[PDB]
């Protein structure tokens, strides 16, 4: 489904809760690196409420692992990512997605 591949601690402390708003840096990649999205590129953390498909499901699952200043790689299966339909023009049938987050804060 969804991996978490820790590059840098968190506190192991302080997780998000369901429904919680979340602030992240992020990039978004293909499994050959071709970049599609980043919120370090527009300078802007991004925010999202986590546990209310607001983002892919690998988001959901896998953000709520990680604690607070803990920077990691997400890897996406498509069942928790885009599926086999995919996201014409962006994302490719089927593509796993990789993901690098840091989580900055909850609110």
């Amino acid at each position: 489904g969804v991996t978490v591949e820790t590059i840098s601690p968190g506190d192991e402390s302080t997780y998000p809760k369901s429904g919680q708003t979340v602030v992240v840096h992020y990039t978004g990649t293909l499994t050959n690196g071709k970049k599609f999205d980043s919120s370090r590129d527009r300078g802007k953390p991004f925010k999202f409420r986590i546990g209310k498909s607001e983002v892919i499901r690998g988001w959901d699952e896998g953000v709520a692992k990680m604690s607070v200043g803990e920077r990691a790689k997400l890897t996406c299966s498509p069942d928790y990512a885009y599926g086999q339909q995919g996201h014409p023009g962006v994302i490719p049938p089927n593509s796993t997605l990789i993901f690098d987050v840091e989580l900055l804060r909850l609110e």
